[PDB]
């Protein structure tokens, strides 16, 4: 896993990391790694959460 | 140093300081102070800390 390579696949400003920080995404090693995808409007962003 | 001033200069939304307040900065008497300029991308601010 590289993640230093999302930011040159969409224009997003940052992350936004919970459990973890982004910078130090390089180092961990995990069991699984799911993503989800969808759409969404603008001011309902804050309910993933 | 008036800092009340800056807001005129450039079209910027808020300071981000780290050791002091922005409202707080017209009363505190410092030694010297310093100032970079530069140009980055858009998602590499959040690395200037
Ligand atoms: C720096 O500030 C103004 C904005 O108020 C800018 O338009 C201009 O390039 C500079 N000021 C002058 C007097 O040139």
């Amino acid at each position: 896993a590289d993640y230093s390579v999302i930011y040159n696949f969409a224009p997003f400003f940052a992350f936004k990391c919970y459990g973890v920080s982004p910078t130090k995404l390089n180092d961990l090693c995990f069991t699984n790694v799911y993503a989800d995808s969808f759409v969404i409007r603008g001011n309902e962003v804050s309910q993933i959460a």
